[PDB]
């Protein structure tokens, strides 16, 4: 339906290493979107095509606030180009460099913003799995956006859970244990499951090893904690998350 000719790329916008992402406007229409521009050599290479259109497939068919649409896709002879909505405000990684830390009202709002997100695709028998900061996106309203559903379901470790990670019985339970990680990142700095190797990181989540530092508040360790429980079932539902009190009290949207 596209063609690289309908749009100008202007400024790089990130790296990944199947290619970049550029800002980009739609010649006729004048419209601002972001053009992911991916090649069919190194995705053919890394045998990736079958994740590539099960992205597509779930992220074309998505509609929600708090979720990167994407337009749409097409490709020429040299590479494969996917259409997407542009974020203005960049990455939550990028936030979090630059801040160090979150709040407890930023982290709140984020995780209700995520946790509507997350309530949104389970609807749809759909599981993320890959909920980190680099793929967390910020809009105008300075709102999160949940990009990239390259592993998502009808490299680092750190945001699977016991299961994912030991090879197991997995379900939309997962994605409660990366909120638990997300909310602990946005307030600690770092992931509590952190470590320097693949191995080590691998015990630290296998064996639910995490610790609080002294200024992380009473209820933000209990809902962490209800959260990143080694056995998916004695976790929170998104509902109980919305509903939990820490969120509420402090999650202005
Ligand atoms: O595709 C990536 N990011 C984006 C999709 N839509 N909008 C963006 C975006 N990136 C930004 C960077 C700075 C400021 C605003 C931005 N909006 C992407 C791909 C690979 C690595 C990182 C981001």
């Amino acid at each position: 339906q596209w063609a690289l000719e309908d749009f100008e790329i202007g400024r790089p916008l990130g790296k990944g290493k199947f290619g970049n992402v550029y800002l980009a406007r739609e010649k006729q229409s004048k419209f601002i979107l972001a053009l992911k521009v991916l090649f069919k050599a190194q995705l053919e290479k890394a045998g990736v095509e079958h994740q590539l259109r099960r992205e597509v497939e779930i992220q074309s068919h998505l509609r929600h606030p708090n979720i990167l649409r994407l337009y749409g896709y097409f490709h020429d002879a040299t590479r494969v180009y996917l259409i997407l909505e542009y974020a203005p405000l960049g990455t939550v990684y990028r936030e979090l460099q630059k801040l160090s830390k979150f709040d407890e009202q930023r982290t709140a709002t984020y995780i209700t913003e995520l946790a509507n997100a997350l309530s949104y695709c389970h609807s749809k028998r759909v599981i993320h799995r890959d909920i980190k900061p680099e793929n967390l996106l910020l809009g105008s309203a300075g709102e999160l956006k949940i990009a990239d559903f390259g592993w998502s379901v009808h490299g680092t470790l750190d945001y699977l859970p016991p299961e994912m990670i030991e090879g197991r019985m997995h379900d939309e339970k997962v994605d409660l244990w990366s909120l638990g990680v997300l909310c602990y990142e946005f307030l600690v700095g770092k992931p509590p499951f952190e470590a320097n190797t693949y191995q080590e990181t691998y015990k630290r989540i296998s064996r639910v090893e995490f610790t609080f530092p002294d200024f992380v508040t009473e209820g933000a360790r209990d809902l962490i904690s209800r959260l990143l429980k080694h056995n998916p079932s004695q976790r929170p539902m998104l509902r109980e998350v919305l509903e939990h009190p820490w969120i509420t009290a402090n999650s202005s949207k």
